Parts: structure tokens; C-alpha cells; sequence
């Protein structure tokens, strides 16, 4: 079932029209997992409920920008999704996906007032829905919507999800003492909590990282138009527009006060990837230590009892993997990637335009989205079931030759020498060549002493 | 609308519309991370297909039932054919070995070898998705067979190809180009002359490198991990069974694959896939370079250079290289995800590598990334560019640099007095030295030959 | 000449003409990678000169003896002071903690303290280097103390005034521009007008934004590790210590520097160096952007686009008549694409750390302050032979605008 | 001091240098970054050598052979090292390498000069552009040096350090043969594998490295001499490009060949992009073996303790720091961001010339010389005197739950599962725990359960 749009066949169940199928049949690079994530579609219903609001100020019939608002919010909603067929490999300033959104913004209009659809009676993709704007303004904006929109929504509620699982655990591990590691070798004391206040602080400060690269994501670059002059925009435009969007998602979207910087260059997106890289690296450190210090049961580390989600293996009958630190680890290598193909993007702007704009935003929003849900499964399946070895971590105490300096102000290294020898305790071997009582041992050495200055 | 299924560490419902079983209800529930976007890729579905088929008609050496040998093989052809891929709704962010869609695999084969064989679904009976889908092998050594397999397959049938349609478009271009004398550009600056022709054969070659590059990077790709098992040593498998394998992946191919010759190496690491990645990773500095001057040649159609005509495919009357916009997109996409998987293969721990699923994710993304781009740059754009020659004839016409031409004929002081004058004066070197009197214009027309200037 | 020092492994030949000591020259044994280009950076080298020189006094709060104390003082201060620079022949690529590095800078000041004070070189009398220069200290707390003590010198005394100065010559020069009226380009393709004023007003948002950013990715920077000793707990160090040396260098070098909240994060990882190389990551892509349009831009002298004259800073050649090189936009290029690079190396020396400490801190520092130098060196070199310099062809940039298909003066703002 | 001149104005040259006035107006000119980032003497010695073919082979076309004998004996002396202080000028310069050519022309002629007896800074009876430059580019000279350079550098450093670290872990693959320790996956107890197994695959990841390395040469021995400006080729002699890559060839015993395509090897430089590729392989493969040997190494009593390496520092009583895995993993981490560097350059051609090339070289031969060294380095100063811990090892081993992977083909997969769970909830053993369950006899475990059977398949 098609229509003719115009000399173009639409589908009859689609709201697109002819210059989205125009835009299909020479953008066909990487297929469907490679279309426009939901996130830009749905920041550019917002873009054009408010463009169409505000309007309303310069010409915009009442009965038009309602029929508009109404079918921008179904898009910013999730609801006509399957009518956005282009692909990130389109052409770089993403104007193909701003009339994609014009479009199907227009017909679904159309539909709303009793008009055919494809006719751009009464509502025309260009005149109404694009009213005001151009393409090289409108998927910058879209772009930085969405960006702010997935870290506030995802990405920041994910870490403090992990930031609060890692600070409750420090807390009940507070007074467990194991052996520090330093170059992988035993080093001395601290509480499994200590530790643990660590990855906490790492997390607290990915927090900070990523809410101080934000102010310049909520500069728009809507209003700047073709080349950031503001030609044939109206006065005022620019700030009504901003301050709509501000309203509608309770986020401080303020107009970019330089157009030509905001459209020549999205450095905002490589600064939030720089925070989100900033990020990956402490998620690597966490998850990988927590991984390490599971390991076992029997032969390795020992230290952490991580939940048992599902089963390891086929072959090894009861194996069970530290499974959701490996996913967390992976993200946070993807993280690191996206980051170089934002980095690559953002360098490569061409006079008045960058022309790399979807590549980026789909990198920025696919190491957000990873970064805040893997937060989210790492939290609820790993951190906030782990326990305490203490019987393991016990034994490794009284078994480290690490606590032998307790000694040194009530005796005086040949213990610690002959229980390296000989395979025995500091205890034993203290003993053994009779410098110390068993009750001795006991009152000098004092862990619980052994962690912070004197 | 749901029926009752089991593992070992118990009892989940599961959809009865669907071919998985309860080891992939729960990875559905443990790894919610990315949503639908991120599942695991067709290809590497596809290829577990392929491998499962394989395993089950040689197992039959080695105890398994032909009858159910049989229908594991159809079924997993279905898995192989792109029939089942709405069964497979795990994601890349699961186990770093990939072991989550390896029992996706068992349990999808097991229950439409089961469906084929009139069994209940979920039942186990008669194949059984461990004991017979899962027959000699590991999570640990199939993950990164089935990796190889979509690696190669993605390399012969998309990036390949895709790369042979823009060298042979390249290098007709560089062909009909060759007559055609424009100014090169050293620093961006007006260098010497050389034909667009001359030009265009570099980016010939650099696409005929890249392909080089591509098929020098894939003999360790053809190394496949299957009989390694657990941690290498083939415990639990039959000896022969890695070799025979191997093989009949080699025949349901066409694909030179053989087995790895060290299982410990291919199990705790996955440096083959950081070598493709590799040569992708030059492959999009050179087109990079290519699609990047085409777009600047192009650029104008008055205040640039202007000295190439783009097909004009959609509306901007304005025009836009808008597929040198995707190619170089693509390109910046390959080099990130070419970072993501040197950091994933940098990060084996001991027996076995745990970043599977995202290495093999990118390899295949920047791969069908790649291939589909050189197509699309290829039928979109390089076939249709024309050269501009009223253009490019009058730069030639502009240009200083012809002047050291006109050295042996009237002297260095005058040749340089001329440059000088025309560069003072806005003029033509023709114009100038006419206007000094050091030449007539038939002088300077036999004497000034570009087509001279264009070799040693 | 030489004298005889010994370690634990055998005698070894010191020079006499060097202040370093056994310790010092294992090192340079055992650590045979690169070659001179590979030495720690003389940025590690001073901020451990401050280090060393703040503990001192501060240790004698906690019994270190003042006339051995005023020696080490008076030895650490030359070494900050960059007159000791020749003592330290240890490259980037020895431990991952950086201990052979403290261990050296602990042999220089020991030895030369020892000769202010009149003593034998190498002999740890009456200077010794743990007991007294390492005094309070562990090899695992001093690095990192010394790594953010360097970048954050380097940030404010080099980067930042370099890109001050480039913002600056820019801004100058988006008004010396602001009424000449070229055309935009928009996918490398005619646009409507804009003024070279407004184009560069662009370029000097970036620039300014960019200071912003690397600002902004300081505050963790300021925080010293020095007090968390061996695993971050401050085990054998006094108690106070941490605060008092924190409090020592923010005085001695009137930055803001405090002790680090958590020492088990700022033993165990350097996120902040990752979070300060990321916004020079950022500020490479501005910079990337801006000398590379002012490299088309001065295309020419006849078939680029010819709008902007760059100043001459080659031999001109007389096989190519007018050709003038846009070279320090090739410089700042190859700076660019370099900090991106060594951004990488950062992050996966980053993302490494294992358990109570990061041990890749040398190379992390290293690419930090290599990007910090080139950023700001060739901001200033931009600057000085570039952009000041720039001229516009007003005839050639209006002669295509009567030409472009595209009042100008009435089309430069919203209506 | 001498005086000299250039365009811009009058300028010192030191008596006791051999540089002119183009290098002193460069060193004013590119104050970028300081004495570290000074050219690579690779890179320097490279252009003696092309500067020494190029003077012997110019004999064809004009050069009078007593100039051109002056010219090959200076520039052999820059090709030998002999005159590296001679060479002031950072990497980050022109980016097609402009200033570090006349650098060189400047240099050899000078010293040139002074063999023939000549006046230094005079250019007679030897002109740095007219004779040490003759028949030659600024833009076809520097990627000839980056390709001598850099193939030199993996032949005598990256190579040779491959070999040798090559060659010890399969000593030591050798040496363990028969030590079996417990596999470890996910970091979790696995089954066994022979110590030698386990190394046999770093033997194997080296191996292949320099496999990679190897495959990743064949377009660094083409040869951009020749393609002069644009690489037409316009204003040098016919023959040139073919004479001097085989003098190249001939002088450094390495297959360089000239550039089949010039405009390919000016525009671009794919090769050393594709050799950074194959070090960044390279780099994956040390990560995962030095990592590996640091966490087998580590202890004394709260790591895994299987391997004891060798002392590096002094004495945490019995902690020893695996201080060459520390370099090496250094050094890998380096040249993964290097690597980016060169691909962001690599990229960024522009029609008739790559003018990212310094940049590129740099971290190109940054890469080979830290790898090549670093390899030695953990050689001779780690894997040479790794030592197995075999009690601690052989305790590892025993213990595992997953030694009952054994029975399964015995008792089935879920009985083994249920003796590992209960074995891991009481603290037994397998053996108590399955005699207990009433699985299996003592006897039938004992013949069942033998980790010297599970090394291999059946």
C-alpha cells in the first residue's frame, strides 16, 4: 500500500514523506541498529513543540501550532517511532533527520486536522513545523537535548545508585581488616571498608566530573540558522525558544552566546565524552578490583563473596563467574573508544559548520546509556549482595608476614625471615625460637592498631 | 501464554512463543544493559549457527544420535539462515565470554530440533541443549570460533567487496581523468601541476592497499579456538575432534578456516581480531583522505575550488557532499571503536579473554560500517563526478607557476619579473609578460606547455 | 673519577661529579628503555624539589634535627629551582609507583646536604635519604604528590597563558575584521554572508572555552596524596603531617593545593590527571578546528580560496611564485592530534590501577605534562607568527560576493 | 659567532656549529616543547644515508665527483651519529618536515666545505640546495627518511628485543613442562594446565607479534624519492627514484624499492599507520603477558604466589615488586596512544601532501624503541629468572572444586555439581564430600580424579 509524495512512493502507513524516502535510497550504510537513536528523535519532538509554541509570537495560526504541538509530543513521547527510518551515516549536519521530524511532525498534524496526509495541507513541513529554523541549527539543539536528558535520566541516577551501594558496603565492611596490596604484593593493613571508601569517592567524583561538563551542553545552538547569523529568524527566536525547552524539562537550556561556535564545533559533546572516558576509568578500577578480590573460591584472592546470578559453565559443574563485573568492564572499554570517534568528529569542523554531528551524538549517547545502566545491574545483581570472607580474610591476617614491625617496639626480622622459610605464622615461629609467650604475641600485635597515623 | 522451563539454579517461565529456554530468560534478567540496540550481532548469531551445525555431524564420530544429529543440523541452519533471529534477545554487555549466547544457541537449536521431532518444548527430550547442542564444547572455545567465523564471513562478503566497487570506480575515474592538467596543492598552497588522473590513482592505490592490508590481517582471524574447551587443553574432548571441526566450517563456508594451533593463546586472547581492527584502522585513514579531498574539490560551486562536479542526489538549490559526510563519518566511527578494542584485547586475564562480546561488536561494526560506505560513496558518488575543466582551465590559466617555463626562453630575471608583476597586478603571467614586451602571445603559447610540466 | 657506592646487589661506580648514588645508578641499569627523550620530566623533578623541601620543615614538628633539616631545605630548593637538573638520569619507564625517581631525588638531596654540612658524598652521614629526606614519607604517596604539584604548575604557568595569549590575538582580530562581509561556507559549500569578525569570533568563544574547561578540570588536581603513606592509611607517618605539607606547598608555591579528602583514591587511581588530559582533549579539537580554517582560508596564492594573507615565515621559492606556507598551522596541528594520542595513554594507564595503588604513574604524568607544554608553546608560537600577523584580501573576499550566487551588510543578523 | 643571512634578517650562527641560518630562524621560529622533543636521531641518521645515496648516485647527472665525495663522507659522519648536536630543531615544525631537510643540506654542506677546505657559512664550493639537495624535494626527502628510519628501528631494536623475549619464554614454557597448576577463568579456579601450557601461549602471542610486525613492512620499504613536489616527478632526473632506493637498499642491506605510486606515497602515510597497527597488536599481547606474570607473581601470602621473579629493589618483609612488569605495561599502555596519534595524522592528508609526517615518525620510532627495549629489558631483567613456586602451585591445584569436571564423564554433570557445592558449603574436600553423598567409592575417585590426565583430550 503507497501513496505517491513528490516523484517518491511513501508507505500508506507511514508519516513520513518524499524527501525521507529521498534520504533512504542513498543511505544505506549499516542497516537498521543503525538508525538515529530514540534519544535525538525524541529531543527533536520536544525542539518542535516548542518551536511551535513560540511561534505562535511571529505568525503561526493557533489552530496549525496546536495540531503541531500535539504531534511533537506524540514523537518526543516514544509513539511514532517506526517513522524514522535514517540512518547516523547520513549527511553530516542531520538535516535528512530534520525533515524526517518535519515530516512526519507535519502529516501527523495533517491527520489531526482532517487533511490528507502527504498534501502539507494545512501544516507544510518547511513553512509550520520548520518555521523559524534551518538544519544546521536544529539537530545541534536536538543533539544537546538529548545528551542532557540521558545524563540526567540515566546516566547520574546510575552512579548514584552505584555511590550509594558502595558506600552502604564500606560502612558494614568497616571494621573487617585485610592486607593491602600494592603492586599486586601483600602490603600493610587496611579495612575492607577503607577500600571500599575508595571506589565511593571515585564514584562521588565521576558525578562531579560529568555535572561540571555540562553548562555548555545547555547552550543551543537554535537560532544561529544557516551559517549562525540568525538570518531570516525572527528577534527574539532564539531566547523564547531556549527558555521553552527549559520549561518543558526542568533543565537550564540557555540560548549559545556565540551561534558560530555552536554550529563550527560541538566541543560541549567531547567535554561530556571526557567526563563519561573520566568515568569509565574509575568503573574499570572498581569492577575490576571487586572481580579480583572474588576470585576463587578456593585459589585465588577470596576476600568477597559476589551474588551467584546463573551458572559459569557446561563443563566445570558449579562454576559460577564474577559475570556482571565483565559486563561493567566492557562497557567501560566501549566507553573509552567512543570517546576517540567523538574526539576525531569534534576536531574535524569545516568553517561555519561541523559536519560530523550525528557520528558524535550517537557515540555520546550510547557511552551514557551503557555507562548509567551497567551502574544500575553492577548495583542491584553484584554490589549490594556482596559479603565479607572473614573466615578467609582471618586466616590471611594471621598468616602475613606483614604484621611482624608490631614486634619491633618489645623485642626488637628473623621471625618474619624463619616463618618465610620454614612456611609457618609470625605466631608460631615467635614460639618456636622463644622470644615471645603465645599471650605476648596477642598483646603487641594489634591489627586494629595498625590503621591511620599515631 | 507462557510454558515452565529449568536450569540448575531453577525454574523460569518462559514465552511460548519462543525458542529459548531458561538459561536466556535469565540473562534477559540480569542484563538489562542498553536495551534493543545492543543486542548481540546477527552475524556472530549466524555463525554459531554455522558452528553448531558443524559440531553435530562430526559428534556422530564420536557417540551422537543421527537422528538427533540431524535435526540439530537443520535447526541450526535456520540459526545459520537468519530464520530465528527473534529468539536471540540477549545483549553484548553480558558474560565476557559470551557464554549467555552460547546457551541462547543450545536452547534455540535444542528446542527446534526438539519442535522438528514432535517433543515438547523445553523438555529436553530428545535434544538436549548441554548434553548434545553443547556436545565436546565450551562457552570458552565456541564464543571465539563463532567470533572468526562472523569476522571472516563480514570481511569476504561485505568489507572486500565494498572496496573492490571503489577502487575499480576510483580507477576508471583516474582513467578518464588522465588528459585533464589541474594545480596540485602542497601545504594547501598552489604547488605544481599534475592530471586529476594522477590524483585520482593515488586514492586507487590507496584502496588497492587497503584491501592488501585487509587479507594480511586474516590468517590468524582463519585460527579458530573450537577443542581448546575450558582452558586449552581439550579436556572432556576427543582428540581429532578440534581438527574435524575446523574442517567442515572450512566446507560450509568456502573460507580457508583450520584449528588454532595453540588453544591457549586463542582462548586468553583475542589479538587477531585487534590485527583486523588494525588494518580497518588504516583502511579509514586512507578513505578519510580520499572522501575528504573529494568533498573539498568539489566544494563551491563559486567561492571554493570547484574543480569537481558531485552527482546531485537530494536538495541541500543548494547541494552537499553529503556521501563524503557519511564516508568520513564512518571512518572518525572505525578509529573509536578500534581504541574500544585494543583496550578489550590489552585486558586478558590467565586462561581466557573477557571481552569478547564487545571486541567482535566493533570488528563487525566497523567492517559493515566500511563495506557499506565504499559501496554507497562508490554507486552515489565516484561514478557520477565530472570534472569542471572551463574551471580547472582557467586556475591552469591564473596560476604562477607555469612561469619557470619561460626561464630558458627569456631568462630567470625576466621569468621572475613577470611573476612578480602578475602577482603585484592581479594579472595573468600571459598578460604581464606581454604588457613588459618580453613575448608576444604566440610565443607564449608555444613556449608555456603544461602538458611538459608533468614528469622528470 | 668515581667513588664507590654499594645496594643490596653489589658495589657500583658513582661518579664523583654527581650527587645521586647507588640507588640511582641500579636504575639506570635496569631500566635501560628509550634513551635521554625518555628521562622523568624536569616538571616531576622541581615538584619533588618543593616536595622534599616542604616536608623537611614540616618534619621538624616531628623530631627531624634543624640543622639537618636547613640543608635539606636549602638542597631541595636548588633542585626545584632547576640547578640540579644533570642528577637525575632515570627514565619514564622504571616502576609504576615512580619509587627509583623519590629514590634519586632522596640520593641528590642527601648529598648534597651532606656537602652544605661538610660531610662525605655517598656515605648518608649526616643526611641520610629514607631517615631524613624520605622522612614521613613512602615512595607510594611522594609521586603522586609531585605529578599534581607538576601539572598544576605547568597548567598555570605555561598552558594557560599560552591560550591566554592566543584568545587574546584572535579577539584583536575578530574586531580589526568585524566589518569585512565574506561568504559563509556550510559543508564546505557556499553559504550566506557572515563577517571575518564574526567567523573569529568563533575561533575565540573555542579559545576561551577552553581555558574554561582545562579551569574547570583542576580542583582534584589540588589534591596532594602526601600522608596516605603505603596504602593510604597513614601508617608511620604523624599525625598532621598530611595537612601541615598540603598547607607547605600551597604556601611555597601560592597555589591552592589541600590534602586529598580520600588517600585511598588518590593512591589507588589518578582519575584526575584522566579528567585534566580530557580537557586538553577537548581543547586539542578546538585548536585542530581553528588552525586548520585558518590553513584553508590562506589557500592560495591563486587556486585555494585566498582570504586570508598569512604572514611569511618560509624562504619563498622561485619554482612556486607567491606560495607561502602555512606553517605554524601545521605545528599546531601535529600538537593536536598528539594530545590526542597521548589522552589514550592516559586513560588505559588510568582505567589500570590495581587494588591499593595506580602503578602507572610515570607515564601518566609524562603524557599529561608533554600535552600541557605543547598546548601552551604552541599557542604561543600561533600566535606570535600567525595570528597577529593575519591579514585579510578584502578585494579577493568582496570580489566573491559580487561573484557568489548566494544588501549583504542587511544580512548579517535576524530581522 | 659567524654571520649568515636569510629573508627575515641577519642572523649568529655558532663557529662550532655546522647548521646555518635556515636552522637558526627555525629554532626561533618552532620553540615548541623543549630539548625532549628535538628530532629523532633515527630520523637524522636516516637522511645521512639518504643524502649519501643521493651524492653518489647525482654523479650520473651532473655532480662533480670531488664535491660529491665531500657530501657522501659529511653525510655518512650524520648517518654514523657522529654529528647529532648538529641538529637543534624540534618535531613540531613544518609539517612536511621542510626545516629539518635544509637542516641537514645545511649541516653537510658545512662540514662538506670543511673538508674541502672551504669557508664555513660561505655555501662554497658546497650549496646545501644545489648540490646536498640536488635533484630532491623537501617533500619527497622527509618520508624517505621516516621509511629508512623506521625499518631500521624494527630491524635492529623492536625485532631483535621480540626474539630474545621470545626465545626466554619458551625456555621457560620448557623448563615448567611438568609443573601442573589450576587454570584460571573469569579469574575463577578452572582445571588444570601444565605451567608450560600456560606460557606456551605467551610464546605463541610473541611469536605472532613479530608475524604482525613482519606483514606490516612490505609498504615501509617503498621509497618516496623521486616524486619530488606533487609526485610527477617534475625536475629531477629519469632513473633518480630507481637509483637511489636500490643505493638505499645496497648501503643498509634492507629490499627498499621506490614507491610505485607517488602521489600515494606523498598524500599519505598509510604505511606507517599500518605499522603502528601492528605494534599496537604488539602492545595488546605484552599487556596480557606482563599483567599475567605480575598477578602469578604475587604475594608472598595474599596473592596467588606461583611464580617467585627475580629481585629488581631494595627491601614489607619478603615483598618483591614485579617492577619489569611495571615498565612493560607502561610502555604498552604508551603505544596504544601513540598509535591514535599517528592514525589522527595519518587522516588528515590534504590532496598532494600529508603534512602531519614528523608527528607521525616520531611516534612511530617512539613505539618500535620502547618495545624493543622494554622486551629486553623484562627479559634479561624478569623472565630469565622466573622460578615456580611448586608447593604453593601444587596446593593451588588440589584444591580446586572444579578437579570434579573428572567425574562428569564418570557420574554425570549434575552429581558433580551437587559434590562441588556441598564440598564448597561444608569446607570438604571433593573426595570426602563424594564418598560421603555415596557417589563413589574411595578407589573410584583416586582413578577418576588424576589432574595428569586432564592436560590434554582423550
Amino acid at each position: 500500500s503507497f501513496r505517491i509524495e513528490y516523484e517518491l512512493k511513501v508507505p500508506n502507513d507511514k508519516y513520513y514523506g518524499a524527501q525521507t524516502v529521498r534520504s533512504t535510497m542513498n543511505f544505506k550504510i549499516g542497516g537498521v541498529t543503525e538508525r538515529m537513536p530514540t534519544p535525538v528523535i525524541k529531543a527533536f519532538g520536544i525542539l518542535k513543540r516548542a518551536a511551535a509554541e513560540v511561534n505562535q509570537d511571529y505568525g503561526l495560526d493557533p489552530k496549525i501550532a496546536n495540531a503541531i504541538m500535539k504531534a511533537a509530543d506524540e514523537v518526543a513521547e516514544g509513539k511514532l517511532n517506526d517513522h524514522f527510518p535514517l540512518v547516523v551515516w547520513q549527511t553530516g549536519s542531520g538535516t535528512q533527520t530534520n525533515m524526517n521530524v518535519n515530516e512526519v511532525i507535519s502529516n501527523r498534524a495533517i491527520e489531526m486536522l482532517g487533511g490528507e496526509l502527504g498534501s502539507k495541507i494545512p501544516v507544510h513541513p518547511n513553512d509550520h513545523v520548520n518555521k523559524s529554523q534551518s538544519s544546521n541549527d536544529t539537530f545541534p539543539t536536538a543533539m544537546h537535548i538529548a545528551a542532557a536528558i540521558e545524563v540526567h535520566e540515566v546516566l547520574l541516577p546510575g552512579l548514584q545508585k552505584l555511590h550509594d551501594a558502595l558506600d552502604a558496603k564500606s560502612k558494614e565492611f568497616a571494621q573487617i581488616i585485610k592486607i593491602g596490596r600494592t603492586h599486586t604484593q601483600d602490603a600493610v593493613p587496611l579495612t575492607l571498608g577503607q577500600e571500599f571508601s575508595g571506589y565511593v569517592q571515585q564514584v562521588k567524583y565521576a558525578m562531579t566530573r560529568i555535572k561540571a561538563a555540562m553548562p555548555r551542553i545547555y547552550e543551543l545552538a537554535a537560532g544561529g540558522t544557516a551559517v549562525g547569523t540568525g538570518l531570516n529568524t525572527r528577534i527574539g527566536f532564539a531566547e523564547k525558544v531556549a527558555a521553552k525547552v527549559a520549561a518543558l524539562t526542568g533543565l537550564p537550556f540557555v540560548t549559545a552566546p556565540n551561534k558560530f561556535e555552536a554550529l563550527a564545533a560541538h566541543d560541549a559533546l567531547v567535554e561530556l565524552s571526557g567526563a563519561m572516558n573520566t568515568t569509565a576509568c574509575s568503573l574499570m578500577k572498581i569492577a575490576n578490583d571487586i572481580r579480583f578480590l572474588g576470585s576463587g573460591p578456593r585459589s585465588g584472592l577470596g576476600e568477597l563473596i559476589l551474588p551467584e546470578n546463573e551458572p559459569g559453565s557446561s563443563i566445570m559443574p558449579g562454576k559460577v563467574n564474577p559475570t556482571q563485573c565483565e559486563a561493567m568492564t566492557m562497557v567501560a572499554a566501549q566507553v573509552m573508544g567512543n570517546h576517540v570517534a567523538v574526539t576525531v568528529g569534534g576536531s574535524n569542523g569545516h568553517f561555519e559548520l561541523n559536519v560530523f554531528k550525528p557520528m558524535m551524538i550517537k557515540n555520546v549517547l550510547h557511552s551514557a546509556r551503557l555507562l548509567g545502566d551497567a551502574s544500575v545491574s553492577f548495583t542491584e545483581n553484584c554490589v549490594v549482595g556482596i559479603q565479607a570472607n572473614t573466615e578467609r580474610i582471618n586466616k590471611l591476617m594471621n598468616e602475613s608476614l606483614m604484621l611482624v614491625t608490631a614486634l619491633n617496639p618489645h623485642i626488637g626480622a628473623k621471625i618474619a625471615k624463619t616463618a618465610h622459610k620454614n612456611g609457618s605464622t609470625l605466631k608460631e615461629t615467635a614460639i618456636e625460637l622463644g622470644y615471645l609467650t603465645a599471650e605476648q604475641f596477642d598483646e603487641w600485635v594489634k591489627p586494629k592498631d595498625m590503621l591511620g597515623p599515631k
